[PDB]
């Protein structure tokens, strides 16, 4: 009968937004309960113009809640998702931790579908944003497109690296700008001004963490509707917000006034035409809508078309798309 | 006999890293004539020790010169690149402005034999850094590589819209760092910690004039050697140095340890393995090498290979491919 939640992370740059969102949105909770690592544990955190005290997820007992949104690093999700599932709550994970198969990617605008499968109490994961942003765009675009080849290149700001990034990006940007030594602490080499070719170490095939999750959860979200993804994610010095440049290679000549109509058409996506294009700083940030601009075919190719998109990693990608799936699982898996 | 050059636009930046490029690798010219618009006329500048005055490119006699490198705006080169060959000096220009039939683009790493076919006085254009650079690096692939589909993902420095383009940004971001009222001058939006989706107005088809350009450039210089070319142009804000991310896709599946190598062995080219991976700011900027990165397969589609580039576009893209080029055409087409 009452909906009990739990929020885990409640502390982190995600969970705080998520909590934001669960108030904004009129989520129907009974009791919310806010969790971090004792590290965090003992602050408070305004919801609903009240004061709630953030409690130590170590000595949390889920059966007292009967949803759960991790919204904490993938260690809390490994040590916590699956106990507090066994005790009746059911999961929405955030930090893919369990992924591909124990806790399945899922999302509302995409595959939805994919939960009239699982028996509740439910363990699915909500995409990283990149991949939630790049799916949101591309799954109604599917339905009237053939993509043989996709290629993604993904500009992430520092706010991909949590608080201390947009930390690291100010302090350095700072140093350089009232010509200061510049002393890099949450990196080696400057962020500042540069553009960074990949996000954190690379597996002995090359691949970063952020790419091979990207590359998994889009795989398992639109799955064979598209041909071969390939995914590089730079890191830009920008402080929120991800742009991305998507190239879809389809088997027949695109029709761009359909593809502008269907993501006119979509809620939840903005689109830009007319020559303007929308961008993380100015459009993005703080707000609910993907942005997708830049509409258009290949120089040479009929059979390509390029989108741009722009959007909230925090709000949007991450934490709106969570909370969207905990309000499908309210509204017919009671 | 004596090789007279003049160098027009010696003032703005690429003009100025060409006239320190003449000195440095002792250029065998007579004497040197900087050149510019009456804006910039009678203002010195340093060569070999020496203290050069700049003339207005309006008043000059090109019969005094047998070489012109033009590094001015293209409207300078459209006024002065042909009449000046008539009087017989040959004609470099680094605008592009008379592509793509009466002065083509030639790089010595490249399409070198394409002069072979042209009469002195020459009229040839030096391509656009992020062409120059694409081009060099796929150069010497192609002879191993069938490429069938090629994808350029470029962040542009804002030091491609010139040096008022360097200001704005530093000026943008140091309003927002001690929080002052942000106000636009080059743009009519935020650059600061931003990615814009392209660089200036996009035509009826939704291309920019860089776009273009560089897909012109591509097609005239490597021509039937690739696919479809597919180039989108984002504005990073950061002040030095082009950042370049390809997807080729080939025909075969691509051997990687065969990339690296001919990378590896390529004057001019720096190969970064090992997981590290080339910044604009850690290494491009002030240096000649072209550094190529994070080589790799799709994570799916072995036929796929990726690359990362950095170049500094004002030295190495621009002005040594255009000093090579006059050093080219010295030596064996005296």
């Amino acid at each position: 009968q009452p909906l009990n939640v739990a929020v885990v992370g409640a502390t982190g740059s995600v969970g705080e937004a998520l909590v934001g969102l669960l108030d904004e949105r009129d989520f129907p909770l009974h009791r919310l309960h806010l969790l971090a690592s004792a590290e965090s544990a003992g602050q408070r955190m305004g919801f609903a113009e009240s004061s709630l005290r953030v409690g130590d997820v170590d000595s949390f007992d889920f059966s007292s809640v009967g949803l759960a949104f991790f919204a904490a690093a993938a260690e809390v999700s490994r040590a916590h998702a699956e106990r507090a599932r066994a005790a009746g709550c059911s999961v929405i994970d955030l930090s893919g931790a369990l992924e591909p198969s124990v806790a399945p990617p899922v999302m509302v605008s995409v595959n939805a579908e994919r939960l009239a499968s699982q028996a509740a109490p439910f363990l699915l994961s909500s995409p990283c944003a990149v991949a939630a942003e790049l799916c949101e765009v591309l799954a109604p675009l599917l339905a009237t497109l053939d993509c043989r080849q996709l290629n993604l290149t993904a500009c992430l700001s520092v706010s991909s690296l949590g608080r201390e990034g947009v930390k690291e990006l100010a302090r350095q940007t700072a140093e350089l700008l009232n010509a200061r030594p510049l002393e890099p602490r949450l990196f080696d080499r400057q962020i500042a001004f540069n553009l960074l070719a990949q996000v954190g170490a690379v597996d002995a095939e090359g691949h970063s963490a952020i790419e091979r999750r990207i590359f998994a959860e889009v795989q398992a979200l639109l799955g064979e509707r598209i041909g071969p993804l390939n995914v590089t994610c730079i890191q830009a010095p920008v402080f929120f917000g991800d742009s991305l440049s998507v190239t879809l290679q389809c088997a027949e000549p695109v029709d761009l006034a359909a593809v502008t109509r269907v993501l006119d058409a979509t809620k939840g996506i903005e689109w830009v035409g007319e020559g303007d294009y929308p961008t993380v700083v100015g459009d993005a940030l703080g707000q609910d809508e993907t942005y997708v601009g830049r509409v258009r075919a290949g120089q040479a190719d009929p059979c390509q078309v390029n989108l741009w998109i722009v959007s909230d990693n925090v709000r949007k990608g991450a934490a709106l798309n969570a909370v969207l799936l905990g309000e499908l699982l309210i509204k017919h898996y009671l």
